[PDB]
RNA sequence: CUCGUAUGGCGCAGUGGUAGCGCAGCAGAUUGCAAAUCUGUUGGUCCUUAGUUCGAUCCUGAGUGCGAG
RNA sequence: CUCGUAUGGCGCAGUGGUAGCGCAGCAGAUUGCAAAUCUGUUGGUCCUUAGUUCGAUCCUGAGUGCGAG
């Protein structure tokens, strides 16, 4: 049937790059997937892919959206389906490419339609969502539909919320909606890994930050903090589209010697993103597709036209000619990538709450683990250990006075 | 979603057994898919599962056919899906189990549906269907949809017939057709194939076969000729329905000593029909669902316990909690097995006909080729050698002449 | 002691100029027959020996084996 | 040669009773914020030694290493 590719990876592995190369060799159109590259300029630190490197292959769903409106899931699966939805009438076969992996579930039906499901939300059921307490939101879900709030940590505002937004807007549990989903990937598609050992990875990702402040990021820095000021922004405001971006927030204590540290906190935000790309792409993505994938090694740039280029046009062809891959799947270097202990084995199972009584952290609340494996490790914390001590201590004090 | 479990593997695997230990343990029925066990009594040879071990579990499509009649894909299709959404509309899981693999394609829409779609065949159609000439039938597949016609060679009748009734009853090219398939299973599925090397197999088959005969065989192998006889019908009618079951054509020259002759050309018919169909797993059934199976071992039957019935209901409580398999997929000993190079590998992916100018078969049609690394093999063959001696040879005996 | 045969795993052809097939085996195929069907293909040097002959697997003799006497 | 400072990977607190905060690191989560966000967590015995005291990282006195006229 209608055949789409796409190209997943960490940051700085070579994907718009080999994107191209495919897209001339089998007639196709970029659909970008990075959550940040769908805003109004600021290409340096956004890191796009120059014009004059993009053999004038088209590309969507990529730099339309302006500072003053935030993207997000729905608005890129309506978005990126439509582009799918044109370069298939047209003979042309779409290559979706960008570091937001978790975009890609729209690939295979992995969410919930509030939208179309139109309901005027209650005084009631409003009330509770924009209450200003934390956990009394969560007691809400417990109580209706409490399979889901169970899945939910009591301090994941953000989602915990989200899921008791479904059970209004669709009047259906949310838990059930979920046992009830596909998660079939729609259109034929081959999922790419483009790889690259951590080390040598990182190392880049570092010169790469060095020389992106060269080519004038500070311009794009200063510019993105024109619009941030004479805006009464405040840096709480860094959690909401392009301010979430990692190049502007790491230099705000620069902006209010130093100009340095911000650096090297940008190049820290940098590598943390790249080590959970991978871990979302191993516990998330792989898991989901069943594991259909493969491999590219890019760790040995000397290459890249044998290991990546070659291979994955190789791939390509057979996939394109709508017959079944022969290819290793997966290099011998990189083959405990895709083994399960490395996947779907490390996903969490167990979700039975438990609650610390003795333990409890900065907001007051007491220590809630998940996961009986998780539980004991706090129970055997230093933290816990040391709290677990003052108290005994104490009840002693008393013994003693007897 | 609605979760289905299947459970392939060659014949005298112990699949039957497992499927009703699955279907206890997890509340589910059995839906067979055994292309025999689906006609009428005729129990011993078409070796069905005895009641007073399915432990009431229950079973569907299986033995409700007459020997009248004769089964088929689409007979299946129709029958396994509405069992399938039967016993999903009761809460239980169903497990369909049978060796005929061929069929499970009906799981992910892997066939063509020229029935809802009638179109009144025209004389001249007809005529070139029902022809008596064999070759004539294919270069007019050849004509009008050349693409199907290459990867059929010139002697297959029944399916270069078939794919020349669909360019006619759909009036779409079939060639086309497929190409715009999905193949895309519906129902979350999980196969599990039950495999034993096949040293360990064959005696057991073989002993399999002799205790079959014991257990009054002949008895059904006579009533079937009963039937058979007073009917008119000649030993070329054995490709059609029942009459294709292994444990009757075998017997049909003895019932015009000999019978031991009979028997062992029985034990023969099964034993290949084991190989054939682990090859069918390898090269077909594992290719078309992207190799999402598991295997199980089950060579050391005074194991079982362990490498099969816990290993699969590990599994199966897994898939069926709506959660990701975190099972090694393959033990150790059969991880070969599902290797690229044991699989799609083996797929042939040239198509190109080649035409032998000098080897002609008894049909005194010229030999035919496909794929230039089988059209190689053919040329360099003592076949080709000798043809290709004898006419030098020949061509000699004309210098000489002159 | 009559006579007949003796060919790749089995069952068979054939030939005076160094051999073919069926089955098994191995392999490819499979989108209404699939426990069925189609296709390709590896195995011998024609029991041993001494002769006839330009030359024998095919002729003569003998031995060895097997078969109906 | 007289003063300072030496505490988990880096940076810095600190109470007489057997140690912290920040950066990182590690891990789990993710179905409208995902370059985001939530969650759990490993690390050192406080530069070595002799005293002092019931007790020392912190108190006294040496020795080691770095900074300063
Ligand atoms: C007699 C023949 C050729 C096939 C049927 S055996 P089976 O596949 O039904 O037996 P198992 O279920 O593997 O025990
Ligand atoms: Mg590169
Ligand atoms: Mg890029
Ligand atoms: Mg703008
Ligand atoms: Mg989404
Ligand atoms: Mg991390
Ligand atoms: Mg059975
Ligand atoms: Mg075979
Ligand atoms: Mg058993
Ligand atoms: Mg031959
Ligand atoms: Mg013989
Ligand atoms: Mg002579
Ligand atoms: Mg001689
Ligand atoms: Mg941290
Ligand atoms: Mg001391
Ligand atoms: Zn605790
Ligand atoms: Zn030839």
């Amino acid at each position: 049937s209608k055949k789409v590719i796409v190209i997943a990876g960490t940051t700085g592995v070579g994907k718009s790059q080999l994107s191209i190369q495919l897209a001339q060799k089998f007639n196709g159109e970029v659909i970008n997937s990075d959550s940040m590259q769908v805003y109004k300029d600021i290409p340096i630190i956004t890191n796009k892919h120059p014009l004059q490197e993009r053999e004038g292959i088209p590309h969507h769903v990529m730099n339309h959206v302006d500072w003053s409106e935030e993207y997000y899931s729905h608005r890129f699966e309506t978005e990126c389906m439509n582009a799918i939805e044109d370069i298939h009438r047209r003979g042309k076969i779409p290559i979706v490419v960008g570091g937001t992996h978790y975009y890609l579930q729209t690939l295979f039906n992995k969410r919930v339609d509030t939208k179309s499901s139109e309901r005027k939300l209650t005084r009631k059921q409003l009330d509770i969502l924009e209450s200003t307490d934390p956990d009394v939101i969560y007691n809400t879900l417990v109580k209706c539909d409490p399979d889901i709030a169970t899945k939910y940590h009591p301090n994941d505002y953000r989602r915990v919320q989200r899921m008791l937004e479904i059970y209004y807007k669709t009047g259906k549990k949310p838990s059930e909606t979920f046992n009830e989903q596909k998660i079939t990937l729609k259109f034929d598609t081959l999922f790419l890994w483009l790889y690259s050992k951590p080390e040598p990875l990182f190392q880049r990702l570092d010169d790469r930050v060095d020389d992106m402040l060269e080519r004038g990021a500070l311009q794009e820095i200063k510019q993105l903090y024109e619009y941030y000021s004479q805006n009464k922004f405040t840096p709480e405001q860094c959690e909401n589209g392009v301010w979430q971006v990692i190049g502007f927030k790491e230099f705000l204590p620069w902006l209010t010697v130093k100009l340095e540290d911000c650096i090297e906190r940008m190049k820290t935000r940098t590598r943390q993103y790249a080590k959970r790309q991978v871990k979302w792409i191993k516990k998330m993505l792989i898991p989901d597709i069943k594991g259909d994938i493969y491999l590219l090694d890019a760790t040995d740039l000397s290459q890249w036209d044998t290991n990546a280029s070659q291979r994955a046009i190789a791939i390509s062809n057979d996939f394109i000619s709508n017959r079944p891959i022969k290819q290793e799947r997966a290099p011998k270097a990189l083959e405990e990538l895709l083994s399960k202990g490395e996947t779907t084995m490390k996903k969490l199972d167990d979700w039975t709450h438990y609650t610390c009584n003795v333990c409890r952290n900065a907001d007051g609340k007491n220590v809630v683990a998940i996961g009986e494996k998780y539980w004991k490790i706090h129970l055997g914390s230093r933290r816990h250990k040391s709290n677990l001590k003052r108290n005994t201590r104490q009840a002693d004090f008393e013994k003693w006075k007897i």
